[PDB]
This record gives structure tokens, C-alpha cells and sequence, in this order.
């Protein structure tokens, strides 16, 4: 019985990763993450400047799950450029590189450069759509027009095979007219569904406050909140995607959680909230507890029930 | 101290009703919620004639929340402006009615007839803009210009205060242009935010199926995983329609969430899944528990309190 895959011309000891933005900032989070019994990890979204983000407090986690208006923290691209090109061991485990750009000419400058580090090293990219463009526009993966345009952009500068993060979508016709517009960019072979649920609002009753300081209180939610949510997406670009593979991320707490994303046809499984408040150790129970599904259903590797999810009559 | 309050000249026992859709559908669960110490009531979202509904499963609730594709399952509106106009009893309590007319031609044909219901016997007009999928259109509520047409078309076929059911948004932007688009109608008295959480996928791990039998699977959200997105859409509009009063409904099991809504700006706060699963007993539960928050609080009115949520700086 295993865990092992073999995507994208990397292999991987097991599915498991964290989510872009979780322990994933500094070379010290870089290292802790390589140190860990994760299949993969995923750098911090970058920007080409470095950026201290918002103002304090940007996070909070309860019991459901988590709230974040983070505002894009992070080290500049030369930094991860660096830790992709020196820094990282390639033979404990692959490394994407995610990137954010605030606009499509930022995210072209970084990805001429990342090329031929790509190319070198094998660093994969997952470009963030799920971010904002224009204020007053809707993000760029809610604007379909612009999404087209910096995936043209992007594939033209790039030139090799990269992947995706998207924000969740409710509406059947964006499930459609999104995957559409993936499906025009062969260069896309991942597609990792989902960045959190937008502008969420928690408030704390006892204080009458909200709890982050960032756009009045409103945040991406992660965790237990938005895992049917996370389903439906992977589920939904799995079925309309067939020649891309889909990464599942969204409020896995559980190997049964996992099972169920890999169900829906998740290939790698990324893990935001969970590994943010429980720590790395977080990735030996889940690869523990997905083997002991498997092993009770008679499961010998992932292949076996990856996107065969039944549907009802 | 009572709960009692007045809003869209009517007079209100407490703020909670049940969410349409929820105890709703008959005679026999009209005359149930308006037995119930809730209020008020609203009916089934109605078309102008009876439908079936989908194939069985098509709800089912977990201990987060729950998911459906109901189908509009309906009665016809025949039978609930009957209700409205000879069967309720408007001395126990206010009667909303939700339609759900699968064009605007419909719901016109329905809001004419319901005009001098409502100016004799004063029920209340809650306009369902979620409708099932049809391939290449998006949710009316997610086309900023069909949004219009029909507001603008019941509206004028209309002519009386009424209300607009709203699914969520997840983007400020969309918050913004759709507050604006309801902002243009005067005759929009009260926004209820939120309808279900679109298209998640529940699935059974033991199984490996989904657990509702149409659309795939897929279907709305209610219940614990929805709260922090109800209270984002209560508040954002709450902010955005300072003429309007909004009405909170998304994840309410408590007189604690009750007492969030009302801080995020919720005049009426509505209960669906929570309603469905314990039944309507939950009325006088969630006023003993709002009411003992409040004493707890020194608050004796909900107005000195709603939407009086704090920011931090
Ligand atoms: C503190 C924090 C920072 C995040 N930063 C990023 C980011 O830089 N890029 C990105 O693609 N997603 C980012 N996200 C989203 C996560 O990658 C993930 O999509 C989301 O949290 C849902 O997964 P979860 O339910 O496991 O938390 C961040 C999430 C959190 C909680
Ligand atoms: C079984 C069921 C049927 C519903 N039918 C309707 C409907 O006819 N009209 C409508 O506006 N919303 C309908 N909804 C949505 C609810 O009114 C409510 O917006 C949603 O369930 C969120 O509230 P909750 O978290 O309390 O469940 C339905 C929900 C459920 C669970
Ligand atoms: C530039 O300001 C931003 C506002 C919202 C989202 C983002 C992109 C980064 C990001 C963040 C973030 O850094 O806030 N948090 C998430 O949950 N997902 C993301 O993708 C940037
Ligand atoms: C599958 O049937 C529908 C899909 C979307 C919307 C509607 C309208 C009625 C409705 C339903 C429903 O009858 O399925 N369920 C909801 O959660 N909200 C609603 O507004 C039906």
C-alpha cells in the first residue's frame, strides 16, 4: 500500500503539501517544510517587491476554521527566485513557487525569470488568479476577461508547463465558463481548487468586534467552513478539465478529509488552516490516517479511487 | 423585556421567522410556523404552477449544516395567494410570500395578482432571485443587468414596499455593484442576505458517494458552514443601503449567531436548517437565548445594538 505519485514529471513520496501562504514565507519556514514528512511545498505568493502586508491582527482561527486579509506578506521575488535556484534540496522533496503579481506586466517580469530556473532545477510555478487587479474590479479569476489575458500573457512568457490557484466559484455557468477558459491554455496542466472563500465576516459576540483590523473585519475563510465548497471545485474543473490534473485544498483537517478531496479527483492535497494550527507534525497523522482508509477498503494506491466519487441513479 | 418590534408597518412578536423553503410548503406547515412562537412566517418560494421538485435524496443535513436541490418544489402560487388572502390568520402574525418565477415575465404575471392581496391584507413580498441552472446564463443576482430587469419590471407590475432574497457574494466589488443595482429601486424595502452558499458537494466517505441525488451532487449550503459569509453580506449591505433594511439569514442555531446578525445590521433574522433539523420549537429557544445575552449585555432594545458591530481602529 502507498501513497507515492508521479506528476508532472516529479515524484512524490505522498499527495500531501501545504497551501501557498502557510509556513511558506521565510527560509526558515522553507526549511521546516522541506524537514517535514510533506510530499511537496509551496513558496508564499510573491510580489516583485518585497511587502509587509497589512496591519495587525490579519489571521484569527477558531474551531471551524480560520479569517485572513493577509495583504500579500512577503519577501520579493528575488528571494524565492534565490531559495528555488541555491537554497532548496531537491532530493527530499519538489518545490512549486507561487506567484501574485498585482498586475499582469509583474507577473510576466517574474515568470521570464523563473524560466530558466524551471527549467534548470524543475521549481513548478502556481500562478494566484484568486488576487486582486484593478481596485473596484472583482479579482482576476472573477473577471474572466482579464483571467484570459494574463494566462496569454503569462503562457507567452513562460513558455513551459505550470498550474493555477482559484478562488471558489458557486455558479454552475462560471464552473463552465472558467474551465473554458483554462481549457484554451495547454501550458496549464494543474489546477488547484480552492484560495479561500472570499469576504467572509467573523465576529466575536463577548467584545461585539471583529476580528481582524484589515477592510473592516472582512477576510478569506479557510478550514472547516469551506469543504464542501472545495469538493464542488475540484469536482467541477476535475470533470471539465480531463487533460489537466486538479490539486484539492480546502478544509482538510482529517485523512478522511483528504480521501474525500482525492474522491472528488484531487491529485495533490494541499492542507492551509490545519497546518497553520497544528504545525508540520500535521503531515505523518494525515498520511497515517489516509493508509488506514485505504487499508480498510482494500486500497492499495491513490489511483484506485482518485476522482471515482459516485454519484446517485 | 420583550423582543417586539416594528418594521415595514407591521408589528413583530421577536425578529425571527423561519427561512423560505424551510416549513413552508403546505397548509399544514403555514399553519405549523404560525403556530410557533416565531414572528413571523414566509411561504415556499412559489411558481405559477405546482412542480414536483427533484428526484429523492435531495437534502440532507450533517452536523455542520446542510445541503439541497430541492428543485422548487412548489404548490403553485394559486394556492399560497390563497393562503394569504382567506387562510392566515394575520392577527397572530406577519405573512411574507417568496416567488420564484423562472423568468420575469412570471414573476410579473404573479406580483400583479398579489398587489391587492398585499394592500388589503398586508402580506409581504419576498422576491426570490436564485432560480435553477440553465446552461450558458449565470443566477439572475450574478448578472448585473438581469438583476435590473427584473427589479425594474416587478417593480412597475408591482407598485408596493417589497423585499429581495439575495444568494451571497464574495468579491467587494460585487458587493458594490449589486447594492448599487438594488439602491436604483425605492420600492425595495428590505435585502435578506443570504440565500444557500451555491453548489457544494457533500460526500459520504464510507460510501464514496454524494449524498444528494440530482445536479451530481451539488447543491446549496446552509447551516454552520455559512455563518461568516451571511454576516459579510448582512454587513456589506447593511453599509451599502442605508434606506433598506436588511434581513439576516445563513448558519442562525442560537440566539448568540441571532445576536451576530443583529450586530452586522439584521433587522429579521431567519432560520432554515437549524429549522429543519430541530423543528420549531427552536423559536422560543433562540428568544430565551437572545434575551439572556442581551440582560447579560445591559441591553434592553435590539436597536441600541443593531449594526453597532465593532472595527478595530
Ligand atoms: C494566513 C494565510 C495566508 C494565505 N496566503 C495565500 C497566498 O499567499 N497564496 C495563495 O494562493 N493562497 C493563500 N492562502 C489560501 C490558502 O492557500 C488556502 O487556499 C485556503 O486557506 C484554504 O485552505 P484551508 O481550508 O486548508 O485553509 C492563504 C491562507 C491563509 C490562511
Ligand atoms: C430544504 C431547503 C429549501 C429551501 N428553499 C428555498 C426557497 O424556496 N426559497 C429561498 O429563498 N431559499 C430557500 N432555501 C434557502 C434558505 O431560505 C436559506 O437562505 C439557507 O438555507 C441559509 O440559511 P440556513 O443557514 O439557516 O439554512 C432553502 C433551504 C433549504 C435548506
Ligand atoms: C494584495 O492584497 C491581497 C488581497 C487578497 C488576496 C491576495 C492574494 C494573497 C492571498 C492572501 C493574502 O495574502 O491575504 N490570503 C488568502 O487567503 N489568499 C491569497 O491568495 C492579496
Ligand atoms: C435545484 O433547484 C434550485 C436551484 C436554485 C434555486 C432554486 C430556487 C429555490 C431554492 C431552493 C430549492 O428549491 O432547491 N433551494 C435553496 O437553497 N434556495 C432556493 O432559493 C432552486
Amino acid at each position: 500500500m502507498c501513497l507515492k505519485l508521479n506528476l508532472l514529471d516529479h515524484v512524490f513520496a505522498n499527495p500531501f503539501m501545504n497551501a501557498a501562504g502557510v509556513l511558506c514565507s521565510t527560509e526558515e519556514d522553507l526549511r521546516c517544510m522541506t524537514a517535514s514528512s510533506s510530499g511537496a511545498l509551496v513558496s508564499k505568493s510573491c510580489t516583485s517587491a518585497p511587502r509587509d502586508g497589512n496591519p495587525e491582527p490579519r489571521y484569527m482561527a477558531f474551531p471551524l476554521g480560520s479569517i485572513n486579509s493577509m495583504g500579500l506578506p512577503n519577501l520579493g521575488f528575488d528571494f524565492y527566485l534565490k531559495y528555488a535556484s541555491d537554497l532548496h534540496d531537491y532530493s527530499k522533496k519538489p518545490l512549486f513557487l507561487s506567484i501574485s503579481g498585482l498586475s499582469v506586466e509583474e507577473n510576466v517580469a517574474m515568470v521570464r525569470r523563473l524560466a530558466p530556473v524551471a527549467q534548470e532545477k524543475g521549481v513548478l510555478l502556481e500562478l494566484n488568479l484568486s488576487c486582486p487587479n484593478v481596485p473596484g474590479k472583482p479579482q482576476v479569476a472573477y473577471d474572466f476577461e482579464a483571467m484570459r489575458t494574463y494566462l496569454q500573457q503569462v503562457s507567452l512568457a513562460y513558455g513551459l508547463p505550470f498550474g493555477v490557484k482559484m478562488p471558489p466559484y458557486f455558479d454552475i455557468a462560471h464552473f463552465d465558463t472558467a474551465a473554458a477558459v483554462l481549457n484554451e491554455f495547454p501550458l496549464v496542466k494543474f489546477v488547484t481548487c480552492v484560495n479561500s472563500v472570499g469576504n467572509g465576516l467573523v465576529i466575536d459576540a463577548e467584545s461585539e468586534s471583529v476580528v481582524i483590523k484589515p477592510k473592516q473585519g472582512f477576510g478569506g475563510l479557510g478550514g472547516k467552513y469551506i469543504l464542501p465548497t472545495a469538493l464542488a471545485n475540484v469536482n467541477a474543473f476535475y470533470r471539465r478539465c480531463p487533460d489537466k490534473l486538479v490539486f484539492g485544498c480546502g478544509g482538510v483537517y482529517s485523512g478522511e478529509d483528504a480521501f474525500l478531496h482525492i474522491l472528488a479527483g484531487a491529485s495533490m492535497v494541499q492542507v492551509g488552516t490545519a497546518l497553520q494550527e497544528e504545525g508540520p507534525g500535521i503531515f505523518t497523522r494525515l498520511e497515517d490516517e489516509l493508509l488506514e482508509i485505504m487499508a480498510r477498503k482494500g486500497y492499495r494506491t491513490l489511483e484506485e479511487f482518485r476522482g471515482r466519487v459516485k454519484t446517485i441513479e
